């Protein structure tokens, strides 16, 4: 969740929001050790209830999201119905195992390629396109990351907007994403540089990953 | 329907077997204009009840057909029911009326293109891929007629036979069609050649697009 001001002024400019629980376990192996283990719903539960609680009111929230890469396990399926329970007004969402499990009402995937599938085990990434029409698949798909824009890219961001554009329930997506994460250093002279990861020393770094 | 001899001989060999009822009133202004009207029904029903009642021991048949390009009218929708309810063991697929009407089980579309939407209004031939998720439609798609081999022809058949293989719902078509209609005729010399639409006196004629 963000800083309060942030809805206040999507609900007074008008940006649709999705607003995401603080919850994410990318590091556990497997991605849903802790997710499905029922001693960690309390604290799970409250990173949900107290967002949805703040945030309830704000127009411009349209639908909530369970978090964040920590996999599927039986404390999302609670949460979810939790808020369907609660806040019937909105969709909830949310990509981890499969981006299509019983914890989304929309299939969100990260990444999913327009025309090519990527059939990981256990996890696949569908063809957008293929995804919709799998038997007894009826959910609406928005990616809830795509075109990752790492340096020099966004190859290809023609071919989302055009099957965007020509299937009804390909309904968009979300861009990885707004803002170089890089931070201000400086050298002998007091002269600004653009510092990533792995220039304060830190170890073990992901380097330039964060832009 | 065919001579009663194809059906055993496709149960022997091997073959599976659309049968289709002798109904086509595609010179109809609209097509419909027969099948719509309740008076026409006592004849197209005979069309339907006596091939069901002909062939229905046959294991190579395992699809009944209403016709072929009579529109979609409310006499397929009697008839359907009708097979529905005699016999069970077998879906009922019809073309007319867009494909995907009340009257058909299978989306069995003519000449809808891999990629391409062909949005004629009435009866559109989205392309085979949107079909499949057009919001609400659960049925599988199978082409009653596709890839038109007349004279030099079936270019880009390769990329029906990948749709199909990657999306489980696209699940195959019939070519059209099997075989050259035709005719030998000969001259002064006694020479066989082959006559196309026109070439007995028969006008109007529409020539070569029989084979
Ligand atoms: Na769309
Ligand atoms: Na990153
Ligand atoms: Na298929
Ligand atoms: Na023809």
């Amino acid at each position: 969740p963000n800083h309060p001001l942030w809805y206040t002024l999507c609900d007074r400019y008008g940006l649709y929001v999705v607003d995401e629980a603080n919850i994410e376990t990318h590091g556990m192996v497997p991605m849903n050790r802790l997710t499905d283990d029922p001693r960690w719903l309390p604290a799970m539960s409250e990173r949900v209830t107290r967002m949805v609680q703040r945030d309830r009111n704000h127009p411009s929230v349209i639908i909530w999201s369970l978090g964040n890469e920590s996999g599927h396990g039986a404390n999302h399926d609670a949460l979810y119905r939790w808020i369907k329970s609660v806040d019937p007004s909105r969709p909830v969402q949310y990509e981890g195992g499969g981006a299509d499990t019983t914890a989304t009402d929309i299939i969100c995937p990260m990444y999913a390629r327009v025309d090519e599938d990527q059939p990981f085990p256990a996890v696949p990434k569908w063809s957008i396109k293929k995804w919709l029409s799998l038997p007894g698949e009826t959910r609406p798909l928005i990616l809830c990351e795509y075109a990752h824009a790492m340096g020099n890219s966004l190859g290809g961001f023609a071919k989302y907007w055009q099957a965007f554009r020509q299937y009804p329930r390909l309904q968009g997506g979300f861009v990885w994403d707004w803002v170089d994460q890089s931070l201000i250093k400086y050298d002998e002279n007091g002269n600004p540089w653009s510092a990533y990861g792995g220039d304060f020393g830190d170890t073990p770094n992901d380097r330039q990953f964060c832009m």
